[PDB]
């Protein structure tokens, strides 16, 4: 099993760090500005060179505080996190790969996921070995782009306001547990398995949403769009579906620190205990934190944990038969064998899964959860995204098929292709013909 070093696992390195970060915590250094602060990091990610554009992502969001939340940033927030990284025991994170049929469980108290995310936030999580970091030296440094430095401010602040609340957990609120699973589901079924195990199954109710989306549905399975690497692009540039609930639930950064090989055709990641600390409006460029408000239902995002449930959608290119039974069958395993998990979780909430940055067709993506769903005997909300057309053909196309038999509706969906309506209908167009 692959062991993720944590800091102790340097151990001549570690002397000089845990010195410099018990001198923050104590008091016993005061930061007196945002460069006293720069030289600190420098020390502790052992840096060789000075180049002020190594922070300059983080500077904009200190610089945009207010001068009382400024000296509350450098005397009060850095040493207290310091105090947490001084609280950890482990020298290094197990990495590990289930066999067949088997979980990979990594559990943690709410408050450690804190010392890990400080880590983070102070840039002390590299496996020099590899070559690889997990900590957020990247977003801090400046990029050539200036829309991809503010995507990355607006990150910065999403994670410092997690770090914020993570400070003030009571003690029941930190001794709570988040778990993170990589879950082996076995043998995967081919495309005539899977006609085979359709053949009494009926299809379940869908609910559309073009307004909500899927963390607005508490109580739910809510399914991460995510890469095979989990969490994708979140410590570097991504900020699409996967990377925005990673920043507004940031407890979720620790799964790259126990997950760090790719995702098998097989198996799927829950996380199970997440919370949501951070708002945020927009979308990729337009992506802003929006800091969470204090009605009921803002409260109850803050205070009540959810499950998530992590599948990896094909990357199609505009070549692929996104059709071929090859493809079908990949993603009717993945699905199903992520939506059969947490069996008490009888609703589904997704949307358009792969459809994105992916390249995915949405049509075949819906039929596609909607028999994985079906198969589950799960019950699947899906999400439209603001996209009223979608919402009305998927409408038209549920209440056509509703109950039938889902072998028989994956066979229809499978004629389309060397149908006489592949040229001038949509796969949704055509399902709602064959009942004209």
């Amino acid at each position: 099993d692959y062991q993720f070093p944590l800091p102790q696992k340097n151990s001549e390195l570690w002397i000089i760090q845990k010195k410099t970060l018990q001198d923050l915590s104590s008091g016993k250094q005061k930061l007196d500005s945002f460069q006293s602060l720069e030289s600190i990091l420098e020390i502790l990610r052992d840096s060789k060179n000075q180049n002020d554009e190594k922070y300059f992502n983080l500077k904009a969001v200190f610089e945009q505080l207010d001068k009382e939340e400024q000296t509350y940033f450098l005397e009060q927030f850095i040493p207290k996190i310091c105090q947490l990284v001084l609280k950890i025991k482990k020298k290094q994170l197990k990495n590990q790969i289930p066999k067949e049929s088997k979980i990979y469980e990594a559990a943690f108290s709410r408050e450690e996921i804190s010392y890990y995310v400080s880590c983070m936030f102070l840039c002390i999580l590299k496996d020099q070995d590899r070559k690889i970091y997990k900590d957020f030296r990247l977003i801090y440094l400046k990029d050539l782009v200036q829309q991809i430095n503010i995507r990355r401010q607006e990150k910065i602040k999403c994670f410092y306001e997690y770090l914020k609340q993570a400070l003030d957990f009571s003690e029941k609120e930190s001794k709570e547990v988040v778990i993170f699973q990589r879950i082996n589901c076995g043998q995967l079924e081919d495309y005539e398995n899977w006609v085979d195990k359709l053949k009494a199954i009926k299809l379940k109710n869908v609910q559309l949403t073009d307004d909500k989306l899927i963390e607005d549905f508490p109580g739910t399975l809510q399914v991460d769009f995510a890469n095979c690497d989990i969490g994708g692009g979140i410590l570097g540039n991504g900020l699409v579906q996967e990377q925005i609930r990673f920043c507004v639930c940031p407890e979720m950064l620790v799964s790259l620190l126990v997950f760090d090989q790719s995702m098998e055709a097989n198996e799927v990641i829950i996380m199970k205990g997440i919370k949501q600390y951070s708002d945020y409006q927009g979308y990729s460029n337009s992506f802003r934190f929006v800091k969470m408000g204090n009605s009921k239902i803002q409260k109850q995002k803050r205070n009540n944990p959810q499950t998530i449930l992590a599948i990896d959608a094909l990357c199609f290119n505009s070549s692929d038969n996104q059709f071929s039974e090859v493809n079908v069958s990949r993603e009717l395993n993945k699905s199903y064998m992520g939506f059969k998990q947490e069996d008490q979780l009888k609703t589904i909430s997704t949307g358009k899964w792969g459809c994105g940055a992916f390249l995915g067709v949405f049509d075949l993506k819906f039929a596609i959860q909607w028999i994985a769903s079906s198969r589950s005997n799960k019950k699947m909300i899906i999400c439209t995204f603001q996209d009223e057309q979608t919402t009305k053909q998927i409408q038209q196309v549920f209440d056509l098929y509703k109950q039938k038999n889902a072998s028989i509706f994956l066979k229809l969906v499978m004629d389309y292709p060397n149908s006489k309506y592949m040229e001038d209908y949509t796969l949704l167009e055509y399902l709602i013909e064959l009942g004209k």
